[PDB]
């Protein structure tokens, strides 16, 4: 199990130099040795992004058990510091009432450990009316209860993610052979509609022809907003290149020049809208469970 750790390391640390991120060492090390006894069984993943996230390389593992609480493994090795803010609590909250199935992990390459997600599975998803009865929800998730109601989304949430670096939330929604993000939410006067109401960025021409090919949204909230944060459309593809969008080179660069075969797999792609305008996500996969 530690020459899975050590070829994991060299797989992150050059991966991260492909999109121009140094990792570091003393950061990943530890939540490697952290996560040792479940990473064999995980789906590993790396994700680069544009705008501001472009200065690290997220790494994720998913598919983790149910048993392991991945907020209270990290707190154990050391990985993150204790808080009394709710975000610190959410996740024991989210795994009791939603029908959690399995768990996963974030770390930035450089910046350490920052993320957890909490899985239902497909066939049995999570409710808002079940969010909003959590202690530690965002007060914003309530206030926001007809924005999910409206667009049909409120009884399919698909993942709960948690961002202890930042103290963001995000929900999302579709996925998998699971109950469908409705129609209409991926339609050029659904996606005017929805970032119009949300105060967001309004569609570029990319970002609608890329629309027509996504399954899965998600929404960003925090504790210290009233607003939704952002919000974000997802594609899957093994063939990114054929998106209809333009790739930043260090996305070209990661599709083309990975250190380890993406043996027909799927990528991941997303395209978030906040106030400002549109910033692109790519996730690569190293490690799959078939
Ligand atoms: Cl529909």
């Amino acid at each position: 199990e530690s020459a899975d750790l050590t070829e994991l390391y060299s797989i992150i640390e050059k991966t991260a130099q492909v999109v121009d991120v140094t990792a570091s060492h003393d950061k990943v090390w530890p939540i490697l040795n952290a996560f040792q006894d479940v990473i064999a069984d995980s789906v590993i993943s790396f994700r680069a992004s544009t705008g501001s996230s472009a200065d690290d390389l997220d790494c994720r593992f998913t598919m983790l058990p149910k048993g392991l609480d991945p907020y209270a493994r990290a707190l154990e090795h050391g990985l993150t510091p204790k808080t009394d803010h709710p975000v610190g609590s959410l996740l024991k909250e989210v795994h009791e009432n939603l029908p959690i199935t399995s768990c996963g992990v974030d770390f930035g390459v450089a910046g350490g450990f920052t993320k957890t997600w909490s899985f239902p599975s497909a066939e049995k998803l999570g409710k808002v009316s079940e969010l909003v009865k959590l202690p530690s929800i965002p007060d914003a998730v309530a206030a926001n209860r007809d924005f999910f109601e409206k667009w049909g989304i409120a009884d399919m949430v698909s993942t709960v993610g948690i961002d202890y670096s930042k103290r963001t939330m995000n929900l999302y929604f579709g996925g998998g052979v699971g109950d469908r993000v409705p129609a209409g939410v991926f339609e050029e006067k659904g996606v005017r509609a929805i970032l119009g109401e949300l105060g967001l960025a309004a569609p570029s021409e990319e970002l609608l022809k890329f629309c027509e090919r996504s399954f899965v949204i998600y929404v960003t909230l925090s504790w210290d907003s009233p607003k939704i944060n952002r919000f974000t459309y997802s594609v899957m593809t093994p063939e990114p290149l054929g998106l209809p969008v333009d790739l930043a080179p260090t996305f070209e660069r990661l599709i083309k020049s990975a250190p380890y075969d993406t043996e027909g797999r799927n990528y991941v792609y997303g395209i978030a809208s906040t106030p400002k305008g549109e910033y692109h996500k790519i996730a690569s996969y190293y490690q799959w469970q078939k």
